[PDB]
């Protein structure tokens, strides 16, 4: 029943919970990369600054999702945040590639939550996602594919250094 | 056959009219409560200030729909504005409670109008509704449910006066 | 071997990892409380703001710990972040009591990491903990016990409201 | 028997003297490298600027110890300052590498002096060392190991010149 509940189906509420946890996994994985470039044997501190921002950015998307969950009458059920697969992510190009599939995975999750809110006619929730998440995911997915092509252009060695200084 | 008509079904035109009339009823009902907390034997000026705001909200929310009705080529068919059910709304709780079901009633009327734009392929009218009405309704519906909870906590007496001073 | 390693024992490195994960659990639990007071049926938004800060504050202690782990030659091994015990923490007094045992638990963990660095004569690590963590824990433990005594003084109802407005 | 002597064992006094002499050797060695990157056939002015800084760091680090030796009632027994092993330090890498082991050598000499304050119950002299020397040494030792990694990445040639311009 709750108090502000209207047009908010039970499947949608459990999807926001399932999505809240994945957005936290993204924040975790990005922090794992942050401190892979603060590692002294890599020492790319502007790459590290990138993932520190991106980790905080995703933690703010989870918060924006939980803040929405409370605004619609649902209740927040948190689950364990699983550790990232790797603890050492290789070259910058390799790590940026990992990020692409990550945000590409996080995107399709959002795209399927939108499909659920459509199933039970949740027009507002559809707008909230397509305005505050889908619009941002396509931005992040391009800017990551932008960094992928450049890191391939500059190559290794001096290329990995000069891309940290000038672009990041 | 009006100059700017495109993709605008007469069913959607009629819905905006019936919806304009309802958004005005909410202005009247909130104004009824405005001048209730200014009663000499109610004397809650900040609750009065809250409904003076909210009454002007709905009035400008109806003006936006009217401005949209002309923007799409429909014609504004006005109707009578019914007097509110009550002439006195009891405790601040029982007033806020009447407000919740009011916005909750208006939210469905907006949602059903959104279903009418979807029935006739009006992609624009969908975004206008879910962007400048449904988005606001969800926030307000929470905001009211936040006041109901706190009023139940502070209880009758000094708790009612304090909520007026510190929150409103 | 690594590159900057000196006087940094294997037990200490695994303790920083084990402590990094617990500091994240603290950040998680605090966020769970943050959104328990953004819940519309509780709606204490200055209590919620407290745990939003405290959750971010602990996430910055983990970062300060990982930043230290990289500065001393150790490597960061992350583990799963377990979900908080409860998803609804009861009255404010009850939640603040939970927090006390939390920071009291997180303290003794730090106190025992200090004992490990002492075992293998890690004078710097001892200073880093007793300057940047132990000094802050005793501050946080008092300010939480301060909030515990007051919430007992003001009681329930109007007391729980007026403490959110004036002090938080 | 000096005026401000308390808790200050002659073993600690002797250690500060031998440590003062070493902190000056690091000033000389860094100055040796300063005027090496100003050689007409090295011509790396930013690497020169780095060692002009670091040479003045150790000189002021010895002055702090001297100021502390007088602060505790000990007397400053100066000794000769040995010339550095080399008169030319090769590539920027092989120079930075010589610097790592230099600070790593100085860090142990500080740590062993800290063990001398602990052997004779000098709680203050412990905090002065671990507060204004050991804390800095850990940071510098990382900072050097960060430069070694990046120089190995950028490689000889244009990579050496670019690191001079963009990082130093
Ligand atoms: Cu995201
Ligand atoms: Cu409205
Ligand atoms: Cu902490
Ligand atoms: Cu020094």
């Amino acid at each position: 029943q709750t108090q502000p509940r209207q047009n908010f189906h039970v499947e949608s509420e459990a999807g926001i919970n399932k999505q809240i946890n994945m957005e936290l996994y993204a924040s975790y994985v990005y922090q794992s990369m942050y401190m892979y470039f603060d590692r002294d044997d890599v020492a790319l501190p502007s790459f590290a600054k990138y993932f520190k921002h991106n980790s905080e950015e995703e933690r703010e998307h989870a918060e924006k999702l939980m803040k929405y969950q409370n605004k619609r009458g649902g209740r927040i059920v948190l689950q364990d945040i699983q550790k990232p697969d790797l603890d050492e992510w290789g070259s910058p190009l390799e790590a940026m590639q990992t990020t692409l599939a990550l945000e590409k995975s996080v995107n399709q999750a959002l795209l399927d939550l939108h499909k659920i809110a459509d199933k039970h006619g949740d027009a507002q929730m559809m707008d909230f996602l397509e305005g505050e998440y889908l619009k941002e995911q396509v931005d992040a997915i391009e800017e990551i594919s932008d960094h992928i092509t450049n890191l391939k252009r500059v190559g290794t060695g001096l290329g990995e250094y000069m891309y940290d200084k000038e672009t990041m």
